[PDB]
């Protein structure tokens, strides 16, 4: 206890991780982890139980001075007057609320075009959402879940006394709050959040630090009538949005953390997983990370708010008081799976093939919108091979086109983010795709820069610990922790590859 410890909690869809860490160095001291049930909806009771089991495995938190929770984004947790969870949390990957996301767009776009606005009501609705709160509705977003509940479960929507996100709710439970008996104080107002998670609700505007309670009323109207919906949306407790390095007004309950340290365990604001990982990776303004799993996520840190009027790039906030333009791609590594099926080869086979080719694949371009794309915003799109010729239509060139297509899409994302006014001056490559020799080899060439490969690690848990250490220290800058790098990929830029891709995708 002479040594100052913090704890970074990572409550993700799949599990809870607890990383007890050295406040000064970021060094791992203890670790623990527990599983969540599968499903795109879930009883938060399982998140509490997983946290408890994870923390116990990590040797408890009695010696911990500050704690932060990084959480899966968007998940809707609704509480009644008594602090009870009303119905299952609906998560980022629930698609139940898809109709509501569509309807929200039509509803905001309905009013006639104003000076400069698109004539198409859909394009116009998308643009109005982006300007209002940073992002155009998709099923992931919290507001769409609340909408769905109003439409499908009116008795439940009318009981809502508070709405919060997974990291918010876990933090509140850690502070020792929870369900109370009738006529007891639930302390719902003790709820707090940060800018990064709140920016994922589409009822919060980070630029102005304002909850848009009118957008909540808008979805409650279906169950309650207009004025009643207005009254409800005003009455609902929403978490206090804390600054990036503010301690919460409440500390951890001593039975949970800090009983053996001076001042107990303070609570840092916490945050959404993408932004927390970025903090953990030590990312600052100008950095982008590409997380390449079967699908992709390109997230850059932006000094100023970012507005993709198209509704492809999300306008989230990061965990340093700044901005997190976030570009999801449906097609990441899965493109390479397509390649294997198409050519009847395995991974190495595909790579050997592709390297046998040349940059540009002798003219063949793949626009890999298998099953559409999130970025650019083209839901009903399909993938397209172009530039084919008798001479060039071969397994080698096709192989190379599959790889170049994967990378070109990610570049396309970087260019779109740049177009929103956010400079990108360094690239980090993480996720499973990062171990792919072909992706790893061709990335610098087609992305157009060095590609840094941070060592695989618990970036969310590390980011949460870094934020708790930041708050605990009271200093203006976050803890300068050592970052481990696996390697840096360098390669001469080949602009013609992406230039051909851009033509093809249109
Ligand atoms: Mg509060």
């Amino acid at each position: 206890s002479l040594r100052t410890l913090v704890a970074g909690v990572d409550t993700s869809t799949q599990s809870c991780k607890v990383r007890v860490t050295d406040a000064e160095t970021g060094e791992l001291v203890r670790f623990g982890q527990a599983k969540h049930p599968n499903g795109t909806s879930v009883d938060p009771s399982y998140w509490w139980s997983a946290f408890q089991e994870a923390a116990e495995q990590a040797g408890g938190l009695d010696d911990v001075s500050a704690l932060a929770v990084g959480g899966q984004q968007h998940g809707m947790v609704i509480l009644d007057n008594q602090g009870n969870v009303i119905r299952d949390a609906m998560l980022w990957n629930d698609t139940s609320s898809a109709p509501q996301a569509a309807a929200l767009i039509e509803k905001l776009g309905a009013a006639p075009a104003q000076d400069g606005e698109p004539e198409d009501p859909i394009a116009r609705g998308k643009q109005r959402w982006v300007k209002a709160v940073g992002s155009s509705p998709v099923a992931s977003y919290t507001l769409t879940k609340v909408a769905w509940v109003a439409e499908n479960e009116p008795e439940n929507v009318k009981k809502i006394a508070a709405i919060c996100l997974p990291h918010d709710w876990l933090s509140w439970r850690i502070a020792g709050y929870g369900p109370v008996a009738e006529g007891e104080d639930a302390h719902l107002e003790a709820l707090f959040t940060d800018r990064s998670d709140a920016s994922g609700t589409i009822y919060y505007d980070a630029a102005s630090n304002e909850y848009r309670r009118d957008l909540i009323a808008m979805v409650l109207e279906a169950a309650e009538g207009a004025k009643a919906a207005q009254s409800h949306a005003e009455a609902i407790v929403l978490p206090t949005v804390l600054g990036p390095r503010d301690a919460a007004p409440v500390k951890a309950d001593p039975a949970i953390a800090g009983k053996n340290v001076e001042g107990g365990c303070l609570l840092a604001p916490g945050g959404g997983d993408n932004a927390m990982a970025s903090l953990g990776l030590g990312m600052a303004v100008g950095d982008v990370s590409i997380s390449l799993g079967t699908s992709g996520v390109a997230a850059a840190i932006s000094e100023n708010p970012t507005y993709d009027l198209t509704g492809a790039v999300s306008g989230f906030a990061d965990c340093t008081g700044h901005y997190l333009p976030l570009a999801c791609t449906i097609n990441g590594s899965r493109i390479l799976d397509a390649g294997r099926a198409a050519l009847g080869v395995d991974y190495d086979e595909l790579a050997k093939l592709a390297f046998a080719s040349k940059p540009g694949a002798n003219g063949i371009t793949l626009v890999p919108y298998f099953d559409g794309e999130r970025t650019p915003n083209r839901p009903n799109a399909t993938a397209t091979f172009s530039g084919m010729t008798l001479a060039n239509t071969t397994r080698e060139n096709l192989a190379r086109a599959f790889v170049e297509g994967l990378l070109c899409s990610q570049r396309d994302c970087l260019e779109l983010i740049r177009s929103l006014g956010a400079s990108i001056t360094r690239i980090l490559l993480i996720g499973g795709g990062a171990k792919s020799e072909a992706i790893r080899t061709l990335a610098p060439s087609i992305l157009g820069m060095d590609v840094t490969r941070p060592a695989t690690d618990e970036y969310v848990a590390i980011g949460a610990a870094r934020q708790a250490a930041w708050v605990l220290s009271g200093e203006t800058e976050p803890p300068a922790w050592q970052l481990t790098i696996d390697g840096v990929e360098t390669g001469e830029p080949t602009e013609a590859v992406y230039e051909a891709y851009a033509k093809a995708r249109g």
